[PDB]
DNA sequence: TGCGTTCTAGAATATTCGCGG
DNA sequence: ACCGCGAATATTCTAGAACGC
C-alpha cells in the first residue's frame, strides 16, 4: 500500500484528528470539516506540503470522488476494512 | 548465517544499543532511531564503513523492505525495516534469509 | 535566495547553495572552481537541505545530482563534478540536462 | 562461486503549476 | 476562487554494476 493511502487511512481513522477529518457517520466516505485548518495544521504533519490542492490532486490520482465540510469517497476506502486498501491502484 | 544477519540480529536485540537500533513495539520490524549517530558511532564498530546507505543496500540485498513512517511530513525521525524472517524471539528463522546474488 | 528562473529548481538552488558565502560552511566551490564540495555531509543534510528542499536526506540530494549528470569525484568532504557546473560560468547551467530512464 | 562497499540508475509515487472551462 | 487533468520535476525506495576480497 503506497504512503498516501496508509497515511490517509490513519488520518481519517485516528480520533485525535477528528476535529478536522473524520469518517462519515456510516463509514463509507470521509469528511474534511475545516479545509483551511486541515491544510495548514494537519497536511504538513503527514505530507511534504500544506496545500489543499496537492492533497486533492492525490485524491484524484487514487480515484476518489467528491460527494454532493467536503466529502470524498472511494469504493475501497471504508471504515473498519483497511484490508481493502490494497485494491486501490494509483493512476499512471 | 552470513555475518551481516548475525550482526544485525545482535544490534537490534541488545538493550544497550536501543537508543540507536531496537525492535519495534510489535517485534515484527526493527527501528533505527537516530540515523546519524547510528551510522557514525555504531556502524563502524560492526562493519567496514560508517555509511547508512551501505547498511541500507545490504538490508535490501537480504530482502528487507522499508516500512512507511506515517507521521513524517515537513531530531530526525525513525526508519523502520521488516523481513518476514526477522522477528523478535524467533531467531530460528534467520537461516531462511538468503542474500540476493548479483 | 535562488534566482535562476530558466533552469529546474534543483540546479538554481544548487548554484545558489554553492555560490553564496553564508553557506560555504556547508557547501562551496572547490579551489579551482571545477567542482563543489559538501564539507560536512551530516550538518549539510540536517541544517541546509530542508531549508531549500522538502527533505533532509543526503541520498535524495545525491539522487538528484546523478540524475542531472553529476559524478562523485573519487570522514571528510564529498566532491561532485559536472562539465557544465563551473564557477564563474552560470550561462552553462542551461546545458545541464535531467536524465530520463 | 558468494559477500561487502560504493556509486549510479529504474521505477513508482509525490508536489507543483497551468490550462480550459 | 473552483475542477479535472496533463506535464515537469522532486522524492523515495530498491536495484544494477563495478570492484575488492
Ligand atoms: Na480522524
Ligand atoms: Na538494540
Ligand atoms: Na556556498
Amino acid at each position: 500500500v503506497p504512503a498516501f493511502l496508509s497515511k490517509l487511512w490513519t488520518l481519517v481513522e485516528e480520533t485525535h484528528t477528528n476535529e478536522f477529518i473524520t469518517w462519515s457517520q456510516n463509514g463509507q466516505s470521509f469528511l474534511v470539516l475545516d479545509e483551511q485548518r486541515f491544510a495548514k495544521e494537519i497536511l504538513p504533519k503527514y505530507f511534504k506540503h500544506n496545500n489543499m490542492a496537492s492533497f486533492v490532486r492525490q485524491l484524484n490520482m487514487y480515484g476518489f470522488r467528491k460527494v454532493v465540510p467536503v466529502e470524498f469517497q472511494h469504493p475501497y476506502f471504508k471504515q473498519g476494512q483497511d484490508d481493502l486498501l490494497e485494491n486501490i491502484k494509483r493512476k499512471v
